[PDB]
């Protein structure tokens, strides 16, 4: 019979204990109440599973080789048009792409622990946006999942205008106001955000980094 393998996002796939005559393993999973099935040349739960909804939509679950990501795609009934794509990362958070158009654009929602970020998808990138006052924080995610962040403030006052620099080496957005760094927003590989303030001179971090748990805390950091 079968082995239950845990997948990101508190999901599971059942994999046959042994392979069939072709060396393949059977996979079965139920996602959004639909039973999907497939076969794989790996024994770990990775591979592709498919099913068809009552409305004839085609559903494909793809579980990456190292179990670090799953993709749940829904297509129109001929399988030729992708309608939605939900990408679940190793940390369990997910990106939901919906209203996908023929140029690869669509709506994007990132479901984090404690909050949701909303934005858009283009063929190039996903951009999730948080606005607060005159500040817009944009979390950009490449097609391969690489995160970069930018900030733009339309405030026309040096006393108060925020600017920010992205450090791709440390996944950190450093905000500056009136020539002083004010805080580091770290976008962790856990897909969490932490905030840590600088001292009043902008030249040393103080305290300890605090993990953001709700949208209001992101907005507070952008004030």
């Amino acid at each position: 019979n079968s082995v239950s393998v845990d997948l990101p996002g508190s999901m599971k796939v059942l994999v046959s204990k042994s392979s069939n005559a072709d060396g393949k393993y059977d996979l079965i999973a139920t996602v959004d109440a639909l039973e999907l099935s497939g076969t794989s040349d790996k024994n770990n739960g990775s591979g592709v599973l498919e099913g068809v909804k009552a409305d004839a939509s085609k559903v494909k679950l793809t579980i990456s080789d190292d179990l670090g990501q799953t993709t749940l795609e829904v297509f129109k009934s001929d399988g030729s048009t992708l309608v939605s794509k939900k990408v679940t990362r190793a940390d369990g958070t997910r990106l939901e792409y919906t209203g996908i158009k023929s140029d690869g654009s669509g709506k994007a929602k990132e479901v984090l622990k404690g909050y949701v970020l909303e934005g858009t998808l283009t063929a190039e990138k996903t951009t999730l946006v948080v606005k607060e006052g005159t500040v817009t924080l944009s979390k950009n995610i490449s097609k391969s999942g690489e995160v970069s962040v930018e900030l733009n403030d339309t405030d026309s006052s040096a006393a108060t205008k925020k600017t920010a620099a992205w450090n791709s080496g440390t996944s950190t957005l450093t905000i500056t106001v009136n020539s002083k760094k004010t805080k580091d927003l770290v976008f962790t590989s856990s897909n969490t955000i932490t905030v840590q303030q600088y001292d009043s001179n902008g030249t040393s971090l103080e305290g300890s980094a605090v993990e953001i748990t709700k949208l209001d805390e992101i907005k507070n950091a952008l004030k």
